[PDB]
Formats: structure tokens, sequence, C-alpha cells
């Protein structure tokens, strides 16, 4: 079950990340969502509670959201890794290839979303096989293994990158959640 790969994850030792972390970001939200969200790796507030999306990445996310009118508690979180990296630096390509198969592809699998929204370069180059550039494929719909993935630009580049001038980062990031919130709502049920 979810609960029980969960609680396992908690003291996964697959990588060099479990060394510096406090604790370990599994993901959280709705088991059974049609839509999961994944960004690049834990930073400091996550490793202090465990939950992802929680410092000031995430609290942009969590407007984004609801802006969209997509309740956060309806939809499933998580990273590419579930430990945050030294001082905040991307997953190395080991420690994501690990990650993602000791718990990521079994997550995705229990969950069995039909939307993915990776949340960065990292994750975007997880879902569409190669190594992307995140400003080219944002806002554009592809495929993995039959689910419909959907880039988006990562929270924290818009809050390094603050711009409201039309055709911003944050601009365009509003543009992008109405379009997987329209995707939301036309999906079919699910196959059972
Ligand atoms: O959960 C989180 C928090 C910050 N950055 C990420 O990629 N994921
Ligand atoms: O980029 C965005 C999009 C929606 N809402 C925000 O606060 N920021
Ligand atoms: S990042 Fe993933 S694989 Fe590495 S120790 Fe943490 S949970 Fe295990």
């Amino acid at each position: 079950t979810l609960e029980l790969l969960q609680a396992q994850a908690q003291n996964c030792t697959a990588c060099r990340l479990m060394e510096g972390r406090t604790r370990v970001v599994f993901g959280e939200g709705n088991p059974d969502a049609k839509l999961m969200i994944v960004g690049e790796g834990p930073g400091e507030e996550e490793d202090k509670t465990g939950r992802p999306f929680v410092g000031k990445a995430g609290q942009l996310l969590n407007r984004i959201l609801e802006a969209a009118g997509i309740p956060r508690e309806e939809v499933y979180i998580t990273n590419i890794v579930k430990c945050r990296p030294p001082q905040n630096r991307a997953p190395l390509p080991d420690e994501a290839k690990i990650c993602t198969d000791k718990w990521l592809l079994k997550q995705i699998e229990l969950i069995a979303p039909q939307i993915i929204v990776p949340l960065g370069a990292v994750a975007a180059e997880f879902f569409l096989g190669e190594k992307v550039s995140i400003t080219k494929v944002r806002g554009k719909w592809y495929e993995w293994h039959g689910i419909k993935v959907f880039p988006m630009f990562h929270p924290a580049y818009l809050l390094r990158n603050p711009s409201r001038a039309p055709g911003s980062p944050k601009h365009l990031t509003w543009l992008d959640i109405q379009e997987v919130k329209r995707a939301l709502d036309a999906l079919p049920p699910k196959e059972r």
C-alpha cells in the first residue's frame, strides 16, 4: 500500500542524500489523485517538516493551485528525490535514478494519476525521457507510460524572477495552471 511504502521510505539509506537530511519527504495528498505534481527535491522547510512544498516556493505553489481552483488536498505532491540535497543543489543522476526506481515509480503505480505536472527541468527530464529546456517544454502536452504530462516552471524560478510583465515566468505559469485545470475537468473516469 501507499501508506506502507511511505513508512518504509522513512528508513531509506539507498543514496548519499541520506547523509545530510533531517527528515525524508515522501510526498502527500490524495492517494487516488487524478493530478500528481512532481518537483525536484526538498528545501529547508520540507527537510524540517517531512512535507513537500511548504517553504517559500511551496507557498507560491499553493497560491497557484488556489487561483486555478485546484484544492491542494485533492492532488498528490512529491519530488524526484525525497531527501534535501546539500544547500539545495539539484539531485545528481545516480540519486534521481535510485530514488525514482525505489519510490516514485511505485507511488505512480499505486496512485495511478491521469495527469502529471513536473515542476522544473529535473522533473521534466524524468518524464520526457531526455535532457530538456524547461522554458521550451513548459505549457505543452507530452505523454509518459500512457499518462498525460504537462511541464511547468518551478515555483522557485518564479521567486528568483518575479517580473509581473507580459510573458514573465509568473504570467506564463498562470496560463499553464489554467490549462491544467481545464484538462483535469475534461478527464474521463479512471480505469478500475
Ligand atoms: O517540495 C519541494 C520544495 C521545494 N522545491 C522542490 O522541488 N520541492
Ligand atoms: O505565477 C503565478 C500564477 C498564479 N498566481 C500567482 O500568485 N503566481
Ligand atoms: S533521496 Fe531517495 S533514495 Fe536517496 S536516501 Fe532519500 S529516499 Fe532514499
